């Protein structure tokens, strides 16, 4: 991925900025005087092979050179993994830190304010709509999911405040999924959650009231329904559900958590515009919809959720600019 | 678990109440010059024995007098439940329902305002703490929130006598906890659960704050379940196939503390969000969810205490998962006298 934006290169600098999240590390950089905002994210399981990224970065981005390279931290790890990176690139020109929230904000700021065709709506009835933002935004909140979620109400530039997250969040989500399915990438839990009937495991409210129909009353609400001396208990243990259908119902049961929580945190603080960010929607037309129809459902209309090309990279973006 | 109660018993007419969730049948009654409120609770799942249960409370405490025994079924199952209850009750004198959001406040303002001993506080320090809301000494009482924890959430406000609505539940309730910890762990009942919940360490299977930001507190929950993804065309799974794979890599008590606090922390942060937004200070907490379980009240209650620093506060009922049979109970008895 990339974006054409004229840099500021006066300090004649290879900044490389990384947010280092709990499961996902995403970085942004721009090889100097080429006017390219590039970007890329790992999943930094083993921390020796995201050092071992970074070194490729400089090796290759900006021809070995450590001496002109500048490394911003950023992300809830940023201030806990700076000794370690001090450690890993000696010949470094520097490292600075860049505190996760505002890393967060003004990254989110400059792709609403200076990038086109970067803010979007999303439902399954209109499509992708974008939003000519760079062409009435504040106050909005700012819903960044990965390693839990982290809700940050803007009221206007520069002026951002933490209120309430959850920690169910995408790991909450790709960690039931793996373990119960098998599934070993999003792209397989997401494959199986667009195919997936989430009623096979679901109650719906025709569940209990008997013949919305489709509404959800009991996320996976269909499952649970002296010495040895009888048959074992093994009628229950051996009852099977179908991987899509429960990819469905736990991508369902996630989304819409965030998506009503998302809702309240507006409503106390009188916002209109919910902005998702972070690695999980990945683009994907479901996932979306989702979000955007929780919005939608419980203010009416009121609300409006927006989503972002490059929404996993709002805090290395804005770490990234905080350097020059 | 019963109670005495002076009640007034009208006609005669042996009143028994059945709130019918998703899962759990939920019954009230009171022999006929007891002046006692008797309770039972069994799954719906079997029928015979749900059925047979009600013949046996007519047959034990109404000495098998069908003709003058009234039937009134309150809760979602009031409705798929109703032939099923006919085709098993030809010789009675009636069958009623009761809407469930009015059977639900009648019934915790009945025990709330007439039953002693029955609304407590609890957490880890503090204990158990019993408030004396039927002895005498209305603005301590209103406004509140139930917070009536089944299959799903639902969330009412009571704002004063009579004056209830619905606002926004969640589908992430005790059915979601029991459907995915009795898939993963293969936990036989729901108190199975519970206790390797109170063994487990959710620290194996959690991003904890400290695991995200080194040194919220660093021993609060930053991503639950989120240390398996990371340390992780078949068509059907089961807890056999799920076992098979994870393989002693994560530990069910673990696996069971872990989703205990998740479900119960996001109950708890909703229960804060919509008394937020409704000013309201007490919220009330029924179903057949928390069950006096020490670990899951102190999680609700922290909770609730964490997100208003300390303005408002958890309420546990002794019979909370009889608020809606009690609520159905009680129009009964009032039509009867
Ligand atoms: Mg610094």
């Amino acid at each position: 991925q990339e974006i054409s934006y004229n840099c500021d290169y006066g300090d004649n600098t290879f900044n490389l900025a990384i947010d280092i999240g709990g499961t996902l590390a995403k970085v942004v950089f721009s090889p100097i005087h080429s006017n390219r905002l590039m970007f890329y994210t790992i999943e930094t399981e083993k921390i020796d092979k995201f050092m071992e990224l970074l070194h490729s970065i400089i090796k290759e981005h900006n021809n070995g050179c450590y001496r002109m390279t500048h490394i911003i931290a950023t992300g809830g790890g940023a201030f806990k993994f700076y000794d370690l990176l001090y450690e890993n690139f000696p010949q470094i020109k520097g490292i600075s830190r860049f505190e996760e929230m505002e890393g967060l904000i003004h990254g989110l700021d400059f792709f609403i304010h200076e990038i086109p065709d970067e803010v979007f709506t999303y439902n399954d009835q209109d499509g992708e709509r974008i939003i000519p933002t760079s062409s009435a935004i504040y106050p909005y909140l700012l819903v960044n999911i990965g390693s839990g979620v982290s809700i940050l109400k803007v009221t206007e530039p520069n002026n951002f405040s933490r209120v309430g997250g959850s920690s169910l969040g995408g790991g909450t989500l790709w960690g039931l999924l793996s373990l119960i399915t098998g599934a070993q990438t999003y792209d397989q839990m997401l494959d199986w959650a667009q195919e997936g009937d989430n009623s096979s495991v679901d109650m719906l409210v025709g569940d209990i009231y008997g013949t919305k129909s489709s509404a959800i009353a009991s996320s996976f609400g269909k499952v649970f329904q002296l010495y040895s001396s009888h048959e074992s208990i093994e009628k229950n243990n051996g009852q099977m559900f179908k991987n899509p259908d429960i990819c469905k119902s736990l991508l369902f049961a996630i989304s819409n958590n965030i998506g009503q929580i998302a809702y309240l945190q507006a409503k106390i603080n009188n916002i209109q515009n919910i902005y998702f960010g972070g690695s999980y929607t990945r683009g994907h037309l479901t996932t979306m919809n989702t979000l955007s129809y929780a919005i939608n459902f419980w203010s009416q209309g009121s609300k409006q959720a927006f989503f972002l090309k490059h929404e996993g990279y709002l805090g290395a973006m804005g770490a990234f600019l905080s350097a020059s």
